[PDB]
């Protein structure tokens, strides 16, 4: 039994993975990325972001995004399209522009209409707005927030809904799994979009963790239910469990338990629709280039060989290992 087979047997829509264009020349890697027993869903890690899709104002480039979309379509995998609005990976014409509310609003809507229209009908989900919150649940400053104010959030959701009524529109963020101030502010963003009369269908919980900081399965279920209570779906969108190198048998076992708890929380929760890992092999993980001294965060090692966490994920989906 593979991870996606295990997931669908427990009522999830998918088990899936992010990938990135540079990795697709690695044939042993793509062979496993194309293994639909394990991966029912793909996220483009970078090539649908604003710097990749609109590198100058009004000029759209989809070649690299379409490689990932076409690979998912070729495999019959779902696509999570990622991400329209975010402080990071913006081109300089957005960050350095001389904007007014009106002109940046128009440029925002035009970006979203062009990208969402291009992929219309291809995207199970869109991450429409990514990481709009500071750690304390205030709004993260970015040029949209300083120019348009918090209205940029419902504006973005309304523009995506108009261009592709069939895509489920997500708000995506990290550290919501702890509850507290940041999760409360994520629920406030859901209510802001509903108050504005705009569509929002989901909250994405990225599930970037350091090993040993994942709470109990029941704690996670409670937090997921705090979002499904609002009438949105949830999903774990970018899961990884980073270890301060070097690894030991103890931290590999804790990593397995941590992944196991995360996927079982999704299995238990009505309205948690799926689970995505942020790539699948340590060879291509973002973690070392982001979290200094950390690594080995994923269920396959840098030689594409299963780690204990692969069986932890299966155990969290009720499979006898
Ligand atoms: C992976 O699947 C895609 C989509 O069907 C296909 O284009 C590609 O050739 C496959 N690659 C390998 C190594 O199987
Ligand atoms: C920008 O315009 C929208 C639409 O009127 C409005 O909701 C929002 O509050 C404005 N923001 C600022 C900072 O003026
Ligand atoms: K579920
Ligand atoms: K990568």
């Amino acid at each position: 039994v593979g991870l996606d087979q295990a997931a669908v047997a427990k009522g999830l829509q998918y088990f899936g993975t992010a990938t990135d264009n540079p990795e697709l020349t690695d044939i042993p890697y793509v062979t496993q990325l194309n293994n639909t027993a394990d991966f029912g869903q793909i996220t483009p890690g970078n090539s649908m972001k604003w710097d990749a899709t609109e590198p100058s104002q009004g000029t759209f480039t989809f070649t690299k995004g379409d490689v990932i979309a076409d690979l998912a379509e070729g495999n019959g995998q779902y696509l999570r399209c990622h991400t329209l609005v975010w402080y990071n990976q913006l081109p300089s014409w957005v960050t350095s522009g001389t904007w007014t509310n009106a002109t940046l609003t128009a440029a925002l809507k035009n970006h979203i209409t062009n990208v969402v229209s291009h992929y219309k009908g291809k995207c199970l989900h869109w991450d429409v707005v990514n990481e709009a919150l500071n750690d304390d649940g205030t709004y993260r400053t970015n040029i949209f927030y300083t120019t348009i104010g918090e209205a940029y959030i419902p504006i973005a959701f309304a523009a995506a809904a108009a261009a592709d009524p069939d895509a489920k529109l997500f708000y995506n963020d990290y550290n919501l799994e702890y509850g507290g101030a940041k999760a409360a502010s994520a629920r406030a963003i859901v209510q802001l979009v509903k108050n504005a009369g705009a569509k929002i269908d989901g909250v994405g919980l990225q599930a970037h963790f350091s090993v040993g900081t994942v709470p109990s399965t029941s704690s996670l279920v409670s937090v997921l239910q705090s979002f499904t209570a609002l009438g949105v779906e949830v999903a774990y969108t970018e899961a990884d469990v980073r270890i301060l190198l070097p690894t030991t048998a103890t931290t590999l076992a804790q990593q397995s338990s941590d992944f196991q708890a995360l996927v079982q929380s999704c299995v238990q929760t009505t309205g948690c629709v799926g689970f995505t890992i942020w790539d699948w092999t340590d060879k291509y993980s973002w973690v070392p280039s982001t979290f200094s001294g950390y690594g080995a965060a994923l269920p396959w090692d840098e030689n594409l060989v299963k780690k204990p966490a692969y069986n932890g994920l299966l155990a969290g989906m009720g499979v006898t290992v």
